[PDB]
């Protein structure tokens, strides 16, 4: 069974590094990471911050 | 980082309610919600009841 | 077995109105209405009148 | 001809005040607005501020 | 309020048991499972292994 | 001419079943069923009853 | 209250023929019938005949 | 940099024509139109007029 | 099995053209073409050229 | 690398093998497939049977 | 209110940048940029220059 | 007539990259590649590797 979170990383380099930075958080707290998935991406302007955000997804037990 | 939860609301009053109550619940139980997303809408018949999911989101840490 | 007409409501109040407009018209016609799913809203100005259209589903038999 | 124009209305009541608050744009600044269709819909929260994002219809000429 | 989680069955027989897989989870450890909504469905190859991603949906408290 | 109606079909074996189920609808009480295509699939769990909507097509005259 | 049915036209012609071709059979058999929005196109190989999938909408009442 | 107007062209002939009708808006008022996107179609039928809508694209200086 | 393939025809003539376009090159290089779905369409301005891209399918063996 | 092939597997006994159907002509021609991922699902009538159309992904080189 | 332009980008190292260009566009001549949400992607061809779509967002007065 | 191949790049470094490296594989494989259009992006996680699936767009003849 796989698991999946929908979360958004910000990075002012790029939106790669925006995702890394999610995936960064995922694993920081989740044992096996599989994959992850972009559903979107933006830019915070209002340092211009790039965001991805991603299905994360995760190996239950 | 953003973190999204996927919640339905439902109020016998309206949508907006509905969104509102599911707002309540991400907010009882997480810190920081920032903000929420429209995915879909219906009415339960089967009081007529209204319902909003709402992708709820939040920042962690 | 479920069936769905897709019916659009207007009410000059609001898009939860235009929803149950419509859903009353699905039920002064059918028996067995069990829900709704909206698709789409819109607003006729050319009053201001709000729009839903619904996916008003029914049992069948 | 119709042109449409991409506006987000925002209303700390509802999403249709929150289009309502839009629709009002337009047409403070353009002649002839025909429709509005609705293609979002969120809330601000981080009081709780409703949001109804439209592309508003306006006939050219 | 519901809430929904997004998980991936995976069988060696069908897609819908490679559903069934998933629910199994879901209630494992959740109580009040109400239902669950395919969005996607695939087939490991490189036994062929069935999928169906399922957004598990749960009444909260 | 072709015309098409949303059916859900529910069977408590699978998917493909929940598909039959709907499909059988359409025929009990419409001449000349072209065809059908799935737009949708979810199990009700609140037995475990698997659902398959269709849209179901069929030749006008 | 509008309503709408799903029916496919097939001209040899073209696509809005195509359209025009189911938009009669509506009006054949409803009155009120107030607009269309095509939903798909495809051609028939297997002459050539092309076809438009239009809901067609029409009045209640 | 390229920019893009939604504007929806109506002729009562065709939907190709209808496409033409509003890239001549385009032009009509804006220097270096490259090219358009349809995103939608449908026909004004409450003579029968088809539209055609268009992301028109120009690109910038 | 069908298979399909994404070809883009251009026509400075129409839509359905450009559809016919592919269609034929679909046709002069593979055996039992079956059908074709409508997948996009633009124009090219940047004579005016129309485009149709279609999903061809076609019969394998 | 990854290329992928749009092909429609029938079966006159599921959906499942429906896509087996079709993941098997993929494997007949091809060396190394490695997934696939269901875009579409119908059901020819007009026995009944069941279609699966996949994305057949396989590595290249 | 906000409003949004679709714009798209272009540079010959990154999509991060192909976004970067045009929401520096965007500056140029708006004030109020708030932020920006990516709608595409693509790379000319036919130096490979890479392209990024946006809706820049932007506040109203 | 344009054609189109569906494949998946894959860097280590960057989701450009990605997409890079296909554009790469169909240009040592044909002739006239002309663009490319991003239908997805995901990283390997179970280094790192990032990938983005484009459909590669090539002129016929
Ligand atoms: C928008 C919406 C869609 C629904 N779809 C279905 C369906 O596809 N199949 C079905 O068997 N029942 C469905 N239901 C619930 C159904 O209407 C009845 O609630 C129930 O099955 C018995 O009466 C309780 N409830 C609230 N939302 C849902 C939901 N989405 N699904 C199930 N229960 C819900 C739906 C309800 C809503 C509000
Ligand atoms: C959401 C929405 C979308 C619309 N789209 C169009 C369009 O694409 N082209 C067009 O010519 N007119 C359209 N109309 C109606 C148009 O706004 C005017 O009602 C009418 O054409 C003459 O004034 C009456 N009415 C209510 N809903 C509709 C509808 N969807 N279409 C037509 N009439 C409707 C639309 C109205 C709404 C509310
Ligand atoms: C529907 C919606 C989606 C949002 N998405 C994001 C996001 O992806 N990333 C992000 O960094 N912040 C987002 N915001 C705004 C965020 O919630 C905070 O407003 C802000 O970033 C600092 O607090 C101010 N505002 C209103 N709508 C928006 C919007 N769509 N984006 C930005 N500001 C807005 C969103 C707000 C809304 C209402
Ligand atoms: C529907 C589906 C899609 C896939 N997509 C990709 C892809 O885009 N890129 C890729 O490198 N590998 C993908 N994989 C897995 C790949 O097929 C091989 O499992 C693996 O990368 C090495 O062999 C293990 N597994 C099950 N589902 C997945 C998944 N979605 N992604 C990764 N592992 C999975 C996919 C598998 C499936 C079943
Ligand atoms: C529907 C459509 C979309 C287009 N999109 C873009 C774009 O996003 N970015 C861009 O730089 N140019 C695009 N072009 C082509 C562009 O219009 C000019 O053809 C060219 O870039 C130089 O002039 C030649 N041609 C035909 N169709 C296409 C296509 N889809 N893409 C490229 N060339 C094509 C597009 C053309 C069409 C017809
Ligand atoms: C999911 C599905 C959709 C179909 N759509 C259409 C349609 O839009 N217009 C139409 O004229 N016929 C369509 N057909 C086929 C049609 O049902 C009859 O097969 C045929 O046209 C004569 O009887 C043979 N066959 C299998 N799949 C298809 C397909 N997608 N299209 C054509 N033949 C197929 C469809 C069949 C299926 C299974
Ligand atoms: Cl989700
Ligand atoms: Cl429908
Ligand atoms: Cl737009
Ligand atoms: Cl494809
Ligand atoms: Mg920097
Ligand atoms: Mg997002
Ligand atoms: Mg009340
Ligand atoms: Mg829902
Ligand atoms: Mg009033
Ligand atoms: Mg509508
Ligand atoms: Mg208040
Ligand atoms: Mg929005
Ligand atoms: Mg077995
Ligand atoms: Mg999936
Ligand atoms: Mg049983
Ligand atoms: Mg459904
Ligand atoms: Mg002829
Ligand atoms: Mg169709
Ligand atoms: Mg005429
Ligand atoms: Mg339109
Ligand atoms: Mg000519
Ligand atoms: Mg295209
Ligand atoms: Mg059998
Ligand atoms: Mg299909
Ligand atoms: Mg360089
Ligand atoms: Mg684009
Ligand atoms: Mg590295
Ligand atoms: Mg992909
Ligand atoms: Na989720
Ligand atoms: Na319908
Ligand atoms: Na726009
Ligand atoms: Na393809």
């Amino acid at each position: 069974v796989f698991k999946k979170v929908l979360l958004t990383g910000t990075s002012e380099e790029s939106f790669t590094a925006a995702a890394d930075d999610a995936i960064d958080r995922a694993e920081d707290t989740l044992d096996n990471v599989v994959w992850a998935e972009v559903v979107d991406q933006g830019v915070e302007i209002g340092e211009r911050t790039y965001q991805t955000e991603v299905q994360v997804a995760f190996e239950l037990d």
